[PDB]
């Protein structure tokens, strides 16, 4: 297992999400959601010219698997992935950059939910999460697992896990207050509310 440390500016984004109040915590969907869809344009871009990309699984979807026993909500695609080298360098974002526009965005009047249009919105995830696990798999690298419980790092290992093929496993581990994003009508609300032009079929899993 490697530990890695945060950039500052990375870990002063993630204490601004963790400590400032702030109610409209739903869009942390949106964000994951938009992330994922992202991921599978890059891969079916790539297909165009080049069929084999998709050997390692021809369907391009997103799944929302809500259990309340393990309190997680896990948000899967079966898009590009990222490399090991990609989830070092901030899960393939530009983040000291986006978390310097997005800083000086909020001082001037902006609130969290545009955290998006700063390419920085898989960090909203700590509005919900106490943890966030990602597995990923990308065709040219091995399969690997990222995580993170905020304060100040996180660790990469090599995933000897369920095998994913190809694409992304975004699996929050809620905090306690927050168990509502695992309830049916409460993500079908969100993903109609915010998600309902994206180009992928999205499936909301039942338990
Ligand atoms: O270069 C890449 C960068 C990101 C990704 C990626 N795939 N699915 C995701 C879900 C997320 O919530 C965050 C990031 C990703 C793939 C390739």
């Amino acid at each position: 297992v490697e530990t890695f440390a945060f950039q500052a500016e990375i870990a002063q984004l993630m204490s601004l999400i963790i400590n400032t109040f702030y109610s409209n915590k739903e869009i942390f969907l949106r964000e994951l959601i938009s992330n994922s869809s992202d991921a599978l344009d890059k891969i079916r871009y790539e297909s165009l010219t080049d069929p084999s990309k998709l050997d390692s699984g021809k369907e391009l979807h997103i799944n929302l698997i809500p259990n309340k026993q393990d309190r997680t909500l896990t948000i899967v695609d079966t898009g590009i992935g990222m490399t090991k080298a990609d989830l070092i360098n901030n899960l393939g974002t530009i983040a000291k950059s986006g978390t310097k526009a997005f800083m000086e965005a909020l001082q001037a009047g902006a609130d969290i939910s545009m955290i998006g249009q700063f390419g920085v919105g898989f960090y909203s995830a700590y509005l919900v999460a106490e943890k966030v696990t990602v597995i990923t798999k990308h065709n040219d690298d091995e399969q690997y697992a990222w995580e993170s419980s905020a304060g100040g790092s996180f660790t990469v290992r090599t995933d000897t896990g369920e095998p994913m093929g190809r694409g992304t496993k975004v699996i929050l581990h809620l905090k306690e207050d927050q168990t509502e994003y695992l309830e049916e009508r409460r993500i079908k609300e969100i993903v109609k509310k915010h998600s309902q032009f994206i180009g992928y079929p999205i499936t909301l899993f039942v338990e």
